[PDB]
């Protein structure tokens, strides 16, 4: 019984967008925890498996719909399907290879692909980078389709994992921050496609880090700045969670919150 949140890209506006942004992040976050402001997703530990996992179910304008599995923990996409075959990207352990047992049960064709859904690995196969993949409603259309045809071999295993790329940065990092959520509404807005820019990218790229950073902090002020890019690819230092209330909207759990020592 997962939950199902959906979107499509047919006739999507940045009121359709938003919406269906902010529907994922609430079937992500539980209102269990929250520190300085910001929703921690659940603890991977003690989690029951009929918790574990959402659905978000893409349509297009072509007609075709594929539904991705995201795990709740870390907001990850595990796999995806399409009609009666299933994909899921190569666990990272045995018990995440235990919970997606429990995904698209009925699906006639399961596969388990070789290689991890990590971003590294998916743009080895793209044969570009995030930096040279324009995201945006067009992008986004196209990527649903071509998750649609991979069983039938019309979809080239390059352009999927740049179809995944695609999906990824417009659900999972956009649920996790606002900031890029805002960058998708742009370009939903006017219809225009572009690539992330620096300030999307090291956004991504620091998530972990600036979850840990955030938990570990004293009241708030980090022991160790981290370096995140501005649009122009300038240095932006972070000291402190404050600046980031309007940027990230979960974290990933990565320590208990410490009794609060209240004056
Ligand atoms: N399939 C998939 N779904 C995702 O949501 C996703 N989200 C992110 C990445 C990715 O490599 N991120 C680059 C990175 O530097 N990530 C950190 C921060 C992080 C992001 C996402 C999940 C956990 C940690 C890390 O791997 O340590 N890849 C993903 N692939």
């Amino acid at each position: 019984q997962y939950p199902i949140i959906n979107f499509t890209t047919a006739g999507a506006t940045v009121q359709s967008y938003t919406n269906f942004i902010r529907a994922v992040r609430g079937r992500l976050t539980t209102g269990a925890d929250v520190r300085h402001e910001i929703p921690v997703l659940p603890n991977r530990v003690g989690l029951p498996i009929n918790q574990r996992f959402i659905l978000v179910e893409l349509s297009n304008h072509a007609e075709l719909s594929v539904t991705l599995a995201l795990d709740v923990t870390n907001a990850y996409v595990v796999g995806y399907r399409a009609g009666n075959s299933a994909y899921f990207f190569h666990p990272d352990n045995q018990e995440d290879a235990e919970a997606i047992t429990h995904l698209f049960t009925d699906v006639q064709n399961r596969y388990t692909f070789a290689f991890g859904g990590n971003y590294d690995r998916l743009e080895q196969l793209a044969g570009n980078l995030r930096e040279n993949i324009e995201l945006g409603n067009g992008p986004l259309e196209e990527a649903i389709s071509a998750l649609y045809y991979y069983s039938t071999g019309g979809t080239q295993l390059p352009t999927l994992a740049r179809s995944f790329i695609i999906c990824i940065q417009m659900i999972s990092e956009a649920a996790r921050f606002q900031y890029i959520e805002g960058e998708m509404r742009t370009r939903i807005r006017y219809n225009r496609r572009s690539a992330p820019d620096p300030s999307v990218i090291t956004l991504e790229n620091s998530w972990g880090r600036l979850s840990t950073a955030i938990q570990e902090s004293n009241q708030g002020a980090f022991a160790s700045p981290i370096q995140l890019q501005r649009r122009n690819g300038s240095k932006f230092s972070v000291y402190d969670v404050s600046i980031l209330i309007p940027i990230i909207a979960l974290m990933v759990y990565r320590c208990a919150p410490p009794p609060s020592s209240q004056f």
